[PDB]
């Protein structure tokens, strides 16, 4: 293999197979599938085999306890916490970094065994982090990148993990190194001047350019912004096929021809404020501010983690807000929230982005959220209005939304009776101002944006 | 006044909730002194008001009556409190209601004393008054002598009590419990045999006076609430509300007070298991949970809400679709005839506490059933289980037989379901609330 | 084959090198069984055991082995999640798990075993405990020639409670196949003749039932099994001359020096468990030194804690309520180098225990409830010097023999408080009065007196 | 007046009583040399009026003080260690509250006078004092820490409180961290022309009005030569015996805050005793705790955790008649505490965050002697002075427990040559060099 994509995750996932969740795999699946190459990642279960399917994807087979201590535990309990402003408390555990440690060498190890020589090798997100260092020491003819999918967070605040040291040069055995967005490239930085004392760039990076550097020993390495997207066109073309018109139709329906359909669709997930939009909806009935009889909002919510017990934590609270807000304010026959905890299918999802009044994307903080820019795509009628979190990486290409601070939860209650209330006029020339952003950034000019500055450190 | 009835609130709030209300007041219809259900009220009356602080409403009512004596009656599902200060304000409001009574009754009078919240009211009341005849009926059931006892105050809330000349109790066993107490912590003679319904009545010596003890389980006004239900409004509403569900093959009912003896959250975990078993189809079958909120500044009450409603959400997420969930779950009170209307609708009752003293919702669904049809799953730990002994009777802590048991009952041969419906009918409708006044009031005047 | 046998969960050590075992099930019996001959089969403790015997001097002692499973479901499970918290008026809500009853029958059933390789033709078996309440059904099925005795060390529940136990007809049934059911109390006897009359629909005597005599009768088709009352106690008369000892009597004055020579020492000895009132004595400590009734500069108390069935939530959770109030009552009242409150998380040795009844001026005994309560029984055995003072929760079983005892109500906070108060200031007229007394009931009614009685109850049914 | 200084804290507490915390610990003595004018709260709601007290009803108490300023900016300015809250009540309470403050000001300020307003509290007031009088100079100091840009726009009132803090003529913080990131902030913000360069220390300020970074610290002679009396080396003498003669003591002093780190510093010790690494017999831990908002429900959590741990660890490993910790829940008086400095061989100060922290400054001028030695948490601003200090991050409690056991078997040499360096340091930078480098700016 000339060309190799190392991710935890492949674009499958073992029950017979299915799709795996997240947006790491709804943008590169679809970019990668048309690639020829290799991808290594883990089959989504424990004790697998390492056998390849046939594009070339190769199993990593992790045991029972790579998956509590180094996935559940190394990567979702002290990485994500942290990384995201740290909303959860972190956990700070020694066995769970040894076991994070060894699972990100048996990565390296099996992309060598894929990786031809002068290969370039393209390594994915925060549970793997080490792998560009380990890399190069075992195979120093590679161009190795690498992209962070969630937030860097502040220097503070990333100080406080008891590795800080073995991280950041573990990202640094890259040539190039990418984030979302500028603000993750500049923090980086500065903690490489101010931890591993090396010497960096002073300026300010750029979106797709004026890049930062590094310079490490006798190697030099790039730093940039590449704020990713979706596959625009196809979702655009995909949501005008009749059958998803008239299922979306069907859907306003089935509920008994609401006036106004909200929406939310997110894994279920501390991040996302799933429980922001309830409180907020449930004080707008407590308030007459909406009208309960002809208002309805509908939450797609996907398990994630669920052995970790902050998710549960989160799954209990948000269950409550459901049946306390029905049990105040819908009619039986007639809830005022509907709530479902599954994965809905693609083309289910896509009639549900065209039935709905008003899209809810209320995050605490988000390396990027895909699921905005799926909506804006979806609506070539100009129909429907995005409420967007300030705080995710979105907010800075889409402005045209109506933009919150998900912590002032007046400002929130305001901005979605805003959205309810929003001129025709108005709400048509905000979603053409935000479709002629997503069409023209899709997933292509990311990957070619990151790809080209890697081709350039050779 | 020659007939006085003495109870913690009056039959309107500012209707009233309870299983005392809904009984007391079609009698009644055919003075009162109760505490308006507010603060610091005014004073005028036939009834007769009793003010409280906002302070006797904390520590009288809410305090000792509902998180002391509510919870260990109820054989300690919660854990009681006991709180010197709240005892010390129960007696003085049980003070008050005594004076008042004095107030409005007559010499030679009779009154009659309602429930948990008045225990001390009789004693007082005899102390001031001797030349009145005084009954008192407790209404939740009374727990074994081994949990009693742990009262800091059991002597004291004995003797009130026995300043009455009939206490009742809807069960035997509750009759019985009472006189073990008297002879032991109150060392007075007292019969020894058993205690039968409304008869073979039991005694105890107190000076120159005997006090009947007894047994007399309450009903509701059988008949009327069959002629109501043969209506074409509620016939036709029944029709409606299947119809607004999106035409279940079969719907389940569960009626009460948000309260955690009644067994909400069992019958919720029963029947999100069954559906997790296949042994039920998400998508022809639905369950109705109607909970009038009750006592929520109680912290004990606020946290069974909270995983009641947990549990709603979970299981629609689960198993429900969008725009069909499998539980419908409503927070508020139900006009009466649009109750009546859900017990004509519903295939199956689920009335599944863990303790009641008398449960009359399941007597409600049975005297609404005159089409034969429907089904009673109903828990042993009710008083009602000794009448209805034709229902689906279980022990709401065996959960493996509880799931068996809807199951049954959802799938009975209709012949089968109108045999059971017609013998629960046969008993309610000779043994309703009136059946009940004469019994007790008969044996009350009988003390003279 | 051994012509006497006894069976019960624990063996008198368990295996971590060998401890002592835990319980005062083990305080009784195992003095006496060093006397008599004969086998006993128990589990050692831990699980994936062997089977082989163990030289414990004199005694002879076979190994129950259980799996991992069978001690988080069976004994973990059923019997201290399910039957414990139950059988004691549910303080803490039980856990009715239909998995746990299907183990705890199969271990019945493998001490059942254990038992008939063990008995000779026409041998008498002692079965102890809420653990093994089916294995004497069990064993009279398999082994007819046997004749069959079971106590029960914990309080048996009102009816009401009872009921709520899915299984309570199979529990009542396999309880009847004994010669002889036995009790601390009558009150535990009666109410077991009810559920017999009432559940299994047999044939009971309704009369009332007497302290190791009045015995009641149940009529099983043709077999009749005896009902009766025997309260515990302890080796009064050895334990007695274990405290006259120099060096006991020494040790004594050296622990309160080491506690800067206090003028009252307050003494709680109990396995740390919720029907203990531990949390109890703690809330009325402090108290009495927040409304200054009891004097923070010459007053302290001492609590001596040992762990047990720590793998229960319910346990870890009063542990760490009561590790909350050690530490918050020390540094509301206490100085540096000077804690109002000593506690200790660990199992002392005999006569380091001795040492502290002796030492202490007030023992405190205050459980919510409990079967008996060997505790008041051994801190009153020890004072020979009828110096002391107990107090003693009227939930004890022992309090129905100790009346002399400062009794309380342990849910009577103020009551509790003020006995305390009463307590740490009684003459030495007064607390000689009821020491004497209690004393002459513990030295009089010991442990010889009590297995006299039951076992020549079982052997009166040959 | 021509000098009025407002902070929510007088200098004493309601019979008056020394206030609580390091505000007041330096800026007593320091103020109590130049007269003045103070305005401040006494710590009691409903007070009827040198010093000029400000009075609270038991609304503005609940809301301005328990709620906005230590349930709202306390968590959040400490790195979101507890969750903050934003409820829009206690923010109108808490400008309310700030806008009497500023009259008070106002009646005690004369024409041209000098105004110093003091921390979180109050940090509207410098806006309102110069609509209101704009003949006086304003300056502003933070002792709390100024959080990173990416936290503090949570706050629902972000503007606001950048606005209020803009009408000083100088703001100051313990550090060119704080000072830096609030540069950023009046940029973005509120759209004003910044400074773009690092800020130094007591130098090298920047501008939109001066910013400045300025380490507060102690009046560190005063106390040196109170710690060298006979009367407190007996005492920490009697201290050692009382103990039982201990080979080593270790302790933390601190408010009972969850900032402070003392969980940390119980479950390090419990690990070395377990882990066998120290020794049970010899070696004693006391912890001296002052009671602090104990009204607001995540302090009296905290409170419940760390009661359970020293009872855990005595129950554990103390026998009786000698716990391994000894543990005080109330305030000591100063000549009993110096005792405690004196008498302890390891100071233990483990903040998870501090703005500065000067129990360690305070432990480093009582040891004239150079015996002891300091653990000291990295995230403290003392950290930046304190350098040959035993450094250690607080969430590495490996590296925490590698640490104590170094400190505790230090060789005398070791612990002299690190205690006379932070004593050349803490003697040379107190509490009078603080003060003249900040007015000197705003005196400019
Ligand atoms: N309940 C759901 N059902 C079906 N698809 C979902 C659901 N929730 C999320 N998705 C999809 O998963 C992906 C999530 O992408 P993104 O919004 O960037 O957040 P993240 O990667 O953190 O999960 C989107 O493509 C979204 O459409
Ligand atoms: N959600 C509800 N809506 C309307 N009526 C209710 C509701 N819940 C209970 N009731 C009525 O309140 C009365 C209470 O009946 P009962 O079984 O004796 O219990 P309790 O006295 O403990 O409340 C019944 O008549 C019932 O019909
Ligand atoms: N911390 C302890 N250290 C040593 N022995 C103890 C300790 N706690 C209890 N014991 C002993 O264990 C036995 C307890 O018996 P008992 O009071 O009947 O209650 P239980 O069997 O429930 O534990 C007594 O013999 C007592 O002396
Ligand atoms: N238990 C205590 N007894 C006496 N003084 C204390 C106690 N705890 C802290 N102090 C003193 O309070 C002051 C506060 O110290 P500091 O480190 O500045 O933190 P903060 O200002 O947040 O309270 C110090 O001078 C310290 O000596
Ligand atoms: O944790 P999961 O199940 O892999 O899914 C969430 C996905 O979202 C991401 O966290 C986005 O960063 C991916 O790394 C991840 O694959
Ligand atoms: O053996 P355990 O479970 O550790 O507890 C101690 C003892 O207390 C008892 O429950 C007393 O009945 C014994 O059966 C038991 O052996
Ligand atoms: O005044 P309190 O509520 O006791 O707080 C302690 C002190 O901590 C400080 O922040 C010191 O940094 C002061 O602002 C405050 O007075």
């Amino acid at each position: 293999s000339d060309f190799v994509v190392v991710a935890n995750r492949l674009p499958i996932d073992l029950e017979s197979w299915k799709r795996s969740p997240g947006g790491l795999v709804t943008a590169l699946e679809p970019l990668l599938r048309r690639r020829r190459g290799a991808w290594i990642g883990w089959p989504g279960i424990p004790d697998s085999d390492e056998d390849p399917i046939v594009l070339v994807l190769y199993p990593v087979r992790l045991s029972a306890d790579d998956v509590a201590q180094y996935y559940e535990g190394f990567s979702n309990a002290t990485l994500w916490p942290l990384y995201h402003d740290v909303i959860v408390k972190p956990i700070y555990n020694r066995q769970w970094w040894e076991r994070y440690v060894e699972v990100n060498r048996r990565f390296a190890e099996a992309t060598s065994r894929a990786a031809a020589r002068g290969a370039t090798v393209w390594v994915q997100d925060y549970q793997l982090q080490l792998v560009p260092k380990m890399l190069r020491e075992l195979r120093p003819d590679l161009t190795i990148g690498f992209f962070l999918h969630i937030p860097f967070p502040p220097v503070e605040l990333f100080m406080q993990l008891p590795w800080r040291t073995e991280i950041t040069d573990g990202l640094l055995g890259a040539d190039l190194v990418g984030f979302h967005l500028p603000g993750g490239a500049q923090n980086f930085l500065f903690l490489a001047r101010r931890l591993v004392g090396a010497n960096t760039s002073r300026a300010s990076v750029g979106v797709r350019s004026k890049f930062g550097e590094v310079q490490i020993g006798s190697r030099t390495v790039k730093v940039g912004a590449f704020p990713i997207s979706i596959d625009s066109a196809d979702l655009d073309r995909q949501a005008r096929q009749r059958s998803i018109r008239q299922r979306a139709r069907q859907i306003r329906a089935e509920l008994g021809n609401p006036r106004r359909i909200l929406l939310g669709v997110d894994r279920l997930d501390y991040t996302k404020g799933i429980d922001v939009r309830l409180q907020a909806f449930a004080e707008l009935l407590a308030e007459g501010r909406v009208n309960r009889e002809d208002t309805v909002f509908v939450q797609l919510a996907t398990p994630s983690r669920e052995r970790v017990e902050a998710y549960r934590l989160l799954r209990d609270d948000i269950e409550r807000q459901v049946g306390h807000i029905n049990g105040e304010y819908g009619e039986v026959g007639h809830p005022v929230v509907h709530y479902l905890h599954r994965p809905v299918p693609r083309e289910e999802l896509i009639a549900f982005f065209v039935a709905a009044d008003v899209m809810l994307v209320t995050p605490l903080r988000d390396g990027m959220n895909l699921v905005a820019k799926e909506y804006v795509a979806c609506r070539s009628d100009l129909g429907g209005a995005l409420v967007l979190s300030e705080f995710t990486g979105a907010a800075a290409e889409l402005g045209q939304a109506y933009l919150v601070n998900p912590h002032n939860l007046d400002h929130v209650k305001d901005t979605m009776v805003a959205a309810l209330n929003q001129t025709p006029e108005e709400g048509r020339r905000r979603m053409r101002a935000l479709r002629r952003q997503v069409l023209a950034h899709d997933v292509d000019l990311w990957a070619r944006s990151f790809l080209d500055a890697l081709a350039s450190t050779r």
